[PDB]
């Protein structure tokens, strides 16, 4: 579990968002597994708008950050699951690291802010969704 809070929108993973998030829906993608919803309270995170491939990202199976390198956003196949059937995901960036099930949410950071969220993993690898290119975010 993890979200981004940005002015009076909340990032999170389109898979675990609540009855609440569909209710107060902005925008959704299930090819990015993304779904941002409305928010009274105002958001403290800062987005980073840059090309970083190195970061440090939140890791809850482990109550640890870790450093990682990490791939460009683009096309990865992803596994059938409870919440999606076989299909390529977009905007997808992976590391070398570890996570679970359990670990989506997890924030990934580079020095400019945050970068995205964890979204895939197994096999000694992570995936993000990244949302460095959510200019909307900000206004
Ligand atoms: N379609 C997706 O983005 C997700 C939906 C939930 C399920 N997805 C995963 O990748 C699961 C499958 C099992 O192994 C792991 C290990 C670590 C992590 Cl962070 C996630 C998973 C795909
Ligand atoms: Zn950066």
């Amino acid at each position: 579990s993890g979200a981004i809070y940005v002015g009076n929108y909340r990032v999170v993973n389109r898979h675990l968002a609540t009855h609440n998030d569909w209710a107060n829906l902005v925008w959704e993608d299930s090819s990015r597994d993304l779904l941002v919803s409305s928010t009274t309270a105002q958001g403290c995170d800062t987005i980073a708008r840059c090309d970083c491939q190195t970061g440090v990202y939140y890791c809850s199976s482990r109550r640890k950050h870790y450093p990682v390198s990490f791939s460009k956003p683009s096309l990865i196949f992803v596994e059938a699951s409870e919440y999606y059937p076989a299909r390529y995901q977009s905007h997808l960036m992976l590391a070398v690291g570890h996570s679970e099930p359990g670990d989506c949410g997890g924030i990934l950071r580079c020095q400019h802010g945050v970068v995205g969220i964890v979204s895939t993993g197994g096999n000694g690898l992570v995936g993000f969704a990244d949302v460095r290119d959510l200019l909307w975010l900000d206004e």
